[PDB]
Order: structure tokens, then sequence, then C-alpha cells
């Protein structure tokens, strides 16, 4: 289990927060998972599940058994020609899993290229980028019920996916995701809305891009645009794009013509949270070891040595400021512990 007592979690979270865990364990299959659960209950410690720690804000030492999800395995479950059911263990790194699928001639994940973290965590916040969400390709997952240690299958409906949401984020600490099955395709027409990805592919002379072509562009753009936690600690975008009803939307639009929004299919307008933050004057803000990125206004950052409490406090000031200015509450994307 590679059990360690009073272990620094600093290399295990992309924010780079240095808090200690009472017990740190690395799980490399379901047996290790069941063992750690027995251990946590034996020692009367809660169990905190961690993947790549890239959606995690740790604010204090962790009096719990921290289980690092490191199980390995990727496989084609069944080939149906135009679609292919693939399966990966929870501890599989997400982006190497995307590449594994693309090397196999499968499409569906290319817009989710270069997202950090693990396969296991991906259903929890319904990972999404470039107009694609995990739920678009999701077939099923196997999860351990942490109430009674049974195994349950969740199909797409049972997962109650939502924008950066899922049953598992709503019922926290209840389900331990062990492996995830996705339906990828071959020979589908690549649907790409106007934007920088499509523009770069046109520049490369590519009017019918393969999934691999799309993935190469999106990797390049993300490596150009998004701070790397390796250099500057962060958990990606800190806030979700908030929705407003047509009432608040027309009022905010009357107060700001430059208001960057997205009209939804249900009639509401999803606001661009980075615009709220930028126009709050927050872009590039720094306060000691924490700050907001000078260009990606959604990315709160640890310049080095920050505590999670310092990050949370900065997030709270931005939230309160945006509340006080725009009448809009920014929800966080990372999970705070
Ligand atoms: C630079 C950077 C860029 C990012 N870009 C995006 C993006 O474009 N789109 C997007 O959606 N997200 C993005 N993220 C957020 C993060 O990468 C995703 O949310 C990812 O799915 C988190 O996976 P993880 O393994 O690191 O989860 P962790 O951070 O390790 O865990 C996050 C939550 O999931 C729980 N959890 C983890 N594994 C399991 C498991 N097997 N079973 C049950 N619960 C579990 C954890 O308890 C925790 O609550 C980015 C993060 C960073 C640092
Ligand atoms: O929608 C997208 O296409 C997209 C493209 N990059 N990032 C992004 C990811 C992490 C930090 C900041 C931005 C997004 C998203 F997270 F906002 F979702």
């Amino acid at each position: 289990l590679e059990l360690q007592e009073h272990c620094s979690l600093k290399p295990y979270n992309t924010f780079g927060i240095d808090v200690r865990a009472r017990l740190l364990a690395h799980a490399r299959d379901e047996a290790d998972v069941r063992e750690a659960l027995a251990l946590a209950r034996e020692r009367g410690l809660p169990l905190l599940v961690i993947g790549g720690g890239s959606n995690l804000l740790l604010t204090r030492d962790v009096e719990a058994l921290v289980l690092r999800m490191a199980s390995q395995g990727r496989r084609i479950v069944s080939d149906a020609a135009d679609s292919v059911l693939v399966e990966a263990e929870a501890g599989e790194a997400w982006d190497p899993f995307v590449q594994w699928s693309l090397e196999r001639g499968l499409a569906g994940l290319e817009n989710l290229s270069l997202i950090p973290g693990t396969v296991g965590a991906a259903p929890m916040q319904n990972i999404g980028a470039y107009g694609v969400e995990l739920k678009d390709v999701f077939d099923s997952l196997t999860a351990l019920d942490r109430q009674d240690g049974t195994l349950r299958e969740f199909d797409r409906q049972a997962c109650r996916f939502g924008y950066r949401d899922s049953l598992f984020k709503q019922e926290p600490d209840r389900w331990l995701i062990l492996r995830v099955r996705l339906r990828l395709t071959r020979r589908e027409r690549l649907h790409l809305d106007y934007g920088p990805v499509r523009q770069r592919l046109e520049e490369e002379g590519i009017a019918s891009p393969t999934a691999r072509d799309v993935s190469r562009v999106i990797c390049a753009i993300r490596r150009e645009k998004l701070p790397d936690p390796a250099v500057l600690g962060n958990a990606g975008s800190f806030f979700k794009n908030p929705l407003v009803d047509a009432t608040q939307a027309e009022r905010l639009r009357q107060a700001f013509p430059d208001l960057v929004g997205y009209p939804q299919a249900d009639g509401r307008l999803k606001l661009a949270a980075g615009w709220l933050i930028d126009k709050g004057g927050w872009k590039g803000f720094r306060d000691g070891p924490v700050g907001v990125h000078a260009q990606q206004a959604l990315v709160l950052v640890n310049h080095g040595g920050a505590t999670g409490a310092q990050v949370r406090a900065l997030a709270e000031r931005i939230q309160e400021d945006v509340r006080r200015r725009f009448g809009v509450e920014l929800e966080p994307e990372p999970n705070l512990y």
C-alpha cells in the first residue's frame, strides 16, 4: 500500500499546497482500495480519495487516510465498427488515456486533450472543454459504495451529469469510482464550431480533421494559454460560468453592453466568469504568495509557499466582490478540503 504516516501532500496537488496527511496510501487496484477502507474504519479515520489532485484545494492538514488513486489498465471492451467501448482504471492518467485512444483510431476525447488528472475523477466533475463534456462519450462506470462495500454500475442517466457536476459531487464521499467505460467512435464527421481550433486547422490546410489533428491543435493552444501547475501552482479555472435567468440577464446587459455571455437552450444566459473577474479588476492581482493569473482571469495561482487558506480567502474576496458589483455568485470548480 506504500503506507506513510504524517506525509506531505505537496507533490500530490497541483496547487502545490504543503499540508500533511495523517496517513497516505497508494491504491493500485480494487483490493488496495478495499484494504484502505478497512484501514480507515479500523483507525477511525475518514478516507479522502485523491486522483491527480488537480481539482483539489487543500486548506489544512488532513486527519484522514488519504488514498492516492493509482490503479492501471486500459482496454477495448467491445468493437462495434463505428463505435468502440473502451475501459480504463480510475488511476489512469487522463491525458495519456486520451492519447491511447487516439493512437487507436478512436475519436471522442480529442477535445478533452491535456486535461490533468485521472480517469477516475473525470466523471465526478463531468470534465469539459472546447464544447465537449465527458457525458457526451460516457457509457458507464463501476463504483464502490462506501456505505456498504458493494459494487454498483452507473449508466449515463444514473450519473446525473451536469455542468461540472454529477451524482458523485452531489453525494460526496459516497462513491469510490474504480473504472470508467466510454463509447468512442470512428469515421464521425468532426464537428468544430468557429473559433481558434478551427482557424488553426484551416491554416494547416485541413478541412476534414482527424481526431488526432484536433487534439494536436488543442494541446498547442492549452500549452500556450493555460498556466502549468508544474511552474505555477493552480487547479485550472477556479470558478464556474454562472447562469442567470432572463430577468437578471437583461439587467446586467443594460448595465454593460460588452457583457460576454452565452444564451442557453433553456432561455437562461451563462455569463463568462472570466469577464466578471477581469472587469472586477482582478486580472493579474497578487497578494503575497497567491494571485490571479495575469491573462487567464479564472486561474487563481500559488506563486510559491501559499497555504490553501490563503487561496480560499482570495477566492472569497473575488466572490464577494463580484457579488457586490454584479449581483452574481461565482461557484468554485475545485473541491475544498
Ligand atoms: C492546469 C489545469 C487545467 C485544468 N483544465 C480543466 C478543463 O479544461 N476542464 C475540466 O473539467 N477540468 C479541468 N481541470 C480540473 C481537473 O483537472 C479535473 O477536474 C480533473 O478531472 C480532476 O481529476 P484529478 O484526478 O486530479 O481529481 P482530484 O483533484 O485528485 O479529485 C477531485 C475530486 O474528485 C474526488 N475523486 C478523485 N478520484 C476519485 C475516485 N476514483 N472516486 C471517487 N472520487 C474521486 C476527489 O475526492 C476530489 O473530491 C484543470 C486543472 C488544472 C490544474
Ligand atoms: O471550455 C473550454 O473550452 C476551456 C478551454 N480552456 N479552459 C480552461 C481550463 C483551465 C483553466 C482555464 C481555462 C476551458 C474551461 F475550463 F473554461 F472550460
